[PDB]
């Protein structure tokens, strides 16, 4: 539904600007529909959080797969592509990125929502289990591992954005920082 | 009670919504009026520099306060310090979110940065020794600080919402930080 879609887009800008606490009424006005129209698509605010996130994460992963040169047979060079695509996505889509960050840090994501976010780039689990330190694949510390990678990717992005001039150098500098910190001997 | 009033409001405000936090909102959250804030700080960029120096001074005092010299080995040294950083952040999440924002606005002046590094003279010297040259440079020093803050801030979040394993996160966090910006 272009109407569903409109709602997802309005939800993106509203959440980007105000957080998950963004009024379900304000979302509806910006989408041109009535608060009830929305309730028929997203039963609860939590189910919205979860559907947005999947839709944003989908988008994020389409960019990555598309930019991924499947002829790259080197793990580090492969990780470079993911790192590069992840950063470009955020730079070219500030709202989608702000929004997806809130959702992911909202504490309202179902485990169901998690497993659906993986099936969108399964061969990507393949990279980690090759390069990443055993402890960061650990059931106890993988969340932590991904976190470090993410905070590292976010700062690189802040810099690249605030100082366009040098982005390429930040992006490179940030990758090597993350490789030495997260990756195997 | 003067400028001290504003610095706290500025802290929370900048911690809540970033460096974009208005001088209006800061005064309200302070009690005084937007005009009052500008009494104590000529400009906003002057508030940024002063707030940074105020929080930094508070962090260093505490790191210095918690450093035992008996610990000679440089490795174990930095680990004891990193520990002191994590605790402070975990004790004052707002102060730490404000410091991090301020850490790389672009508005910190040079005398600000210099006066910043002369507050804990020996840590400075520690850094300058073991830390990738590019992260000491003028054009990437701030980025090196950003990366360091991101890693610490991530440790503080995990340690905080999963206390059961705070000692492990703090440890994995240290190592990751170590390999990331350190040396052999
Ligand atoms: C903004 C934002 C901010 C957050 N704190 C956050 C936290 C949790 C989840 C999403 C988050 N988001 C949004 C996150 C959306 C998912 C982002 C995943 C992009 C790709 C995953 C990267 N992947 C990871 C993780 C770790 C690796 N070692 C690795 C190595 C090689 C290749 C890929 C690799």
């Amino acid at each position: 539904e272009d109407k569903k879609q409109a709602l997802l887009e309005a939800a993106t800008q509203a959440i980007a600007q105000s957080g998950i606490a963004a009024s379900t009424a304000v979302i509806a006005r910006n989408a041109g529909v009535a608060e009830g129209t929305l309730f028929r698509y997203f039963a609860t605010k939590d189910e919205l959080i979860n559907t947005l996130y999947l839709h944003l994460k989908q988008d994020l992963c389409q960019s990555m797969i598309m930019e991924l040169d499947r002829s790259i047979t080197d793990a580090k060079m492969m990780t470079r592509f993911i790192w590069n695509s992840y950063i470009s996505w955020g730079l070219n889509h500030p709202a989608r990125h702000r929004a997806i960050r809130q959702l992911a840090v909202s504490e309202k994501l179902t485990k169901e929502t998690e497993q659906r976010a993986d099936d969108m780039f399964p061969e990507l689990r393949d990279l980690c289990h090759r390069s990443v330190l055993m402890v960061f694949m650990s059931d106890e510390y993988r969340a932590f591992g991904d976190g470090l990678f993410l905070a590292l990717a976010e700062t690189t992005m802040d810099f690249a954005a605030r100082d366009p001039a040098r982005a390429g150098e930040y992006i490179a500098l940030g990758f090597e920082a993350m490789w030495r910190a997260l990756t195997r001997e």
